[PDB]
DNA sequence: GCAG
DNA sequence: CTGC
DNA sequence: GCAG
DNA sequence: CTGC
DNA sequence: GCAG
DNA sequence: CTGC
DNA sequence: GCAG
DNA sequence: CTGC
DNA sequence: GCAG
DNA sequence: CTGC
């Protein structure tokens, strides 16, 4: 019943009225949660990503299906790319990289001491899977995703979303 | 049914009044998802592009069918051009390239401290398909591209998008 | 009975009226406490999580289920990293990290002396489990974070919260 | 009888009205006290906390069961972090350590001399029970939790509260 | 019939109503009176601690019955920093300490005169008792809350409690 | 990763 | 002209 | 740990 | 393409 | 002690 | 993947 | 003396 | 995992 | 003299 | 665990 009136309410959105919901539902099911999911499970993604105050059709923040029916959810760099750009406070940010490492500061308004965090790739890195992921085909931009990550965690998090 | 009034709605907006829908929903799906699309899959487009805030016939947002009916998304060099360009403390920016590398510096009127990117072309790159490509015939353009959308990923987001 | 009202007032939080309630529930269940875990003790965790003011879907806040049907809650690095960044008082923070341990430094506006506590790998870090964890592929980090939560502890505490 | 009004109240806090108060009641008591506890020493226990002016259930204050039913009240690391912390003439504090000892000495606002207290290792060192304990596995943390408790008790007391 | 409404008040102040008032007046009793105690002891502990201004269930004072039915006070450790902490006059206070000797001094705003006071180790110090006490497991410490003491009771006294 |  |  |  |  |  |  |  |  |  |  109630992902019925989801996807026809976000079809009128877009001024799509009367669809036929069925084929829309399992193409929008299968968008935000690739691959098998409960029902159950793409309800609870729903009321999480509203909790974390993110969207999940964007793409910031994701879920995958846990053993025995729960979920996992997962924040991405979209998601701490938005919280750190819709705060006021924010006054900036740097990086540093080597074969190694890499070193993210951030800059804020009203607190006097920058905050700053580093990253090591062989403890990120990822092995093969089975086969090449993106740890093997991009390995210098998919540890500054990490390092950026990490410190937002700190300089700014949760508070006041 | 409601592609029908989408298609009639679009052409009554440049005055073709009364067409015959079948041949232009044709057209224009084929225009926006290049390729095969359910009639799913091509409501689907629509109503994401509005979350994302973009437009699809514009190329500024695109997508391709998943396996399994669902839709994968991909925000274009044009999508980026527009959230930098309409937002008003955008400050201007400045690139610098090489045979490798290509760097892009993002300021902003308010943030005191500029956003600096480097991107670097042997991860970047991709093999020619099967078959030749804007890879082999446009190289140093192709780069530069890639490394605008990362920066501005960081300095705007989709944050008050 | 309760847990349905719960599992209902968050789903219509999301817009998603008339959801059977049963999967809900135990897809909710086992989220917030993964593994087996009483409806008497998930009804402990909503109250608790409350006392510390903390919220357990954005797992700020842990619990596992004690011997004996009780509970034993864990207040999480997001935890902490809300409860700095939500108080007006904080004024940055800085770290130093070797071999062998990390030091944190906690700045507040209206305090004169800076906090700084210690922290030392070998006595923080944990064994194999029976097989690879996150003590085994990411060290550096995993000591990272319990030195900020041992300083947020007497920077902050729960005091005004 | 009041064990259930007070399962009751505190499951209304967090919106979760008519539970079953009887496997609720248990979980609660062997959360707070934990091992077995009569209900007399149970509601023996949330007066006392209230005496003192701190929360069970934050872990501020623990109690153990006496031989002959009485009870004894211990303030734990948190019940001091929360006494210091919510006052506003503390000023920062600072610590040194060793082999064994440890020093800490407290600032406040209008008091123009600082106070400090040091702790000794061998003799707040506890022998392995029976097996491993924290005094086994985290010795240099254990005594400087011991160190802040002292001089709290001294610089602040229970003065105001 | 008195501890009977002593017991309900004082619930009633934790919000408990409607206890079984003999096991809460047997745990209580118990609580500050370790050990056999008469009702008439036990209500007269309560209004001598009044008299000085102190809290029993904070163990501020305690107090042990004497051989033909009266009882006999002792002002503890917490009682007196208590009363040195509550008072506006008081300026901070340093320790010396060596094998043998503890010296403590007490500054106030308004008097000029700093006043200092040396306690002993080997008159202060008890033999163990039948086996193991205080006095045997932590002398170091011991001996420095009778040198806090004996000082408080010369710089602040009873004088305006 | 989708640009020409 | 491609998508784990 | 989820990005391309 | 993966989750203890 | 619970993070990835 | 764990809790005295 | 109760912390992890 | 402990309390004279 | 009663603290842990 | 103690009190002249």
């Amino acid at each position: 019943t109630a992902l019925a009136t989801l996807a026809g309410k976000l079809a009128e959105r877009v001024g799509m009225d009367s669809v036929d919901p069925q084929e829309l539902i399992t193409t929008l099911r299968q968008t935000a949660f690739k691959g098998d999911a409960s029902d159950a499970q793409f309800i609870a993604l729903l009321i999480v990503a509203n909790q974390y105050g993110l969207n999940p059709w964007t793409k910031e923040i994701y879920a995958f299906p846990d053993k025995q029916n729960g979920i996992v959810p997962v924040v991405g760099v979209d998601g701490w790319s938005r919280i750190i750009n819709e705060n006021q406070q924010f006054d900036g940010m740097d990086f540093e990289q080597d074969n190694e490492s890499c070193t993210c500061r951030i800059y804020r308004k009203d607190r006097n001491h920058p905050i700053c965090v580093t990253e090591w790739m062989d403890e990120c890195r990822r092995e093969p899977f089975k086969i090449t992921g993106p740890w093997q085909s991009h390995p210098k931009r998919m540890l500054r995703h990490k390092a950026m990550i990490q410190c937002a965690r700190l300089a700014f998090g949760f508070a006041g979303i």
